[PDB]
């Protein structure tokens, strides 16, 4: 269950299944279908992922399949395929967080390019308390915060506030909850209003070079910089 | 020497040779020997490294009075040090550093190689390599994986001493806790970590360490079957 | 124009063409020539890149030679990248002295230095998207200096950020009062110049090399270098 609304190039993905907004197998498929269509639609310029209320996203719902593995293997491989596609998405992805982002719910947020929270927003990786470990969510989280920060979240399973998240680089800015909706809408709207071709090529190049050494990064980046200056929309 | 006490899965390694706790060839061998025994013992779940007093660890015993005008000894010492620190960082079991004072050179490295680190306000951090006419190359390795590029470069080049507040911002330490509550928080946290389900904890930490050294797609290829193993 | 004054092993490179200090084809060639010399002169121990005034560096000179201008722009960016890579890998310590606004390729120049000090007035920006483009090459040096989300927000929004944000993001090492900054940089640079130079240069290039390698390979590289320090006369 997903709500989709397009307004001036901005596509807002409003996560259903209130209040926990769980990443069930059907939710992951719905989120991936919405993304495959968005990346192929010229009308969609920017993506906004909103999990409304008290909980941004609780992660996968602890549902029961017990016959024979095959379900959990399908679940995680599809979840990883979504998170990969979302982080490597050429078009800007923004997460609007008003509450708690836990487990795979923190991953969804961490996989977005930008993340804006209200002061009441809490962040967690609770695996150790449930007799597990958040291996897959720590992949996307480890890319946005320092090695000490992710190690403490994963090992202790504690809930962290918005202030710690701002200082760690988990979110971009903390805004009062009445201003959060407008801030994201204006920021996304302005992003949608710029010359698109250099934006997508620029974001794609940025993601690719962060996994390359300095020398190869400049080899990739330089011709991409020439192309921006040769663009008719400059 | 190296005092080692075990509780409910919490092995606390107390550094000897007070007050500076120098990382001598003997100390390096003792720390590596203690780590080896701890990794193959089911009863040891979490490791707590502690250097009590005003100094956490001075890093490398200045007994470089060696023979190869010191060369063979110096090569042996640094290879054994890198072998210990590499195995400490890549330890499947959680390692915590309890800091009450000054962590210098290889001592700051020892702290950096740990999965977690907790300090008191009086705790100081430094890479003094330039003062003696050298450079903290090996200690800079573990420190560079824990703090930002500009931060490592400043510690290394200036050789200055930094306080606890700077170390928290740079991500060198996890949290600052008062002297009266430090030794209890680390013990409580270590106990909490030792009481959790052990198999998915070690398999998850082992995976976090190696996926951090991989590109996104490859990290997701290694992590997904491990995440399946957790739930089973 | 580029002014250079050597004193106590510290070569302060003062950017000319005030107030903007544009990184024109001439300025890039002058900065590269000033870098090649010094790198080959034992008398130069520490480098200081200065850009006096309200502006540190505006970035590239916005003059487009319009058949196309492609075979000029390609030569500009290639040479810009050749300088920034050379500057980042330079074994001799490089320090930026920022007191004003460092924007576009000007922020790149700053980010490529080993250390950077600023006054509380100093501003930082990547305005690419405002002019219908994207700061792709400047983002390369900046992304090796600040975290994932901080660089993503700078490039996508194009907004300007203050010194406090730069300190927190790690873009600059320390904020100093306006009437103390120049002397703090001169006292620090002088202290590095008086240090035993061989292990300093050897240790700096090794640090930059191992940060692009996994842990095991990082130690295989670093360990013999540490043995070389202890065998050096000093």
């Amino acid at each position: 269950l997903l709500g989709e609304v397009l307004s001036e190039g901005v596509l807002t993905l409003t996560l259903g299944r209130a209040p926990a907004h769980p990443l069930s197998r059907a939710m992951i498929a719905a989120l991936h279908d919405a993304l495959r269509r968005a990346m192929g639609d010229d009308h969609v310029h920017v993506l906004v992922i909103h999990g409304p209320g008290r909980i941004f996203c609780a992660g996968h719902d602890l549902k029961e399949i017990g016959r024979h593995r095959a379900f959990v293997t399908d679940l995680f491989e599809a979840c990883s395929a979504l998170m990969l596609d979302l982080a490597h998405c050429p078009k800007p992805t923004i997460a609007l967080v008003e509450g708690i982002a836990t487990a795979a719910g923190l991953q969804l947020m961490a996989a977005c390019d930008l993340a804006y929270a209200s002061p009441a927003a809490r962040f967690c990786l609770p695996g150790v308390q449930n007799g597990g470990f958040c291996t897959t969510p720590a992949v996307a989280v480890s890319r946005v915060i320092g090695r000490r920060a992710v190690t403490e979240m994963a090992l202790t399973g504690a809930t962290y506030d918005a202030d710690w998240a701002l200082a760690a680089g988990l979110i971009n800015r903390i805004l009062p909850e009445a201003a959060l909706a407008t801030h994201v809408a204006d920021l996304a709207g302005a992003l949608a209003a710029r010359n698109q071709a250099p934006l997508r090529r620029g974001l794609e190049t940025l993601n690719r070079h962060l996994e390359l050494p300095l020398e190869q990064a400049y080899a990739l980046a330089t011709p991409v910089m020439v192309e921006h200056f040769m663009d008719p929309g400059r």
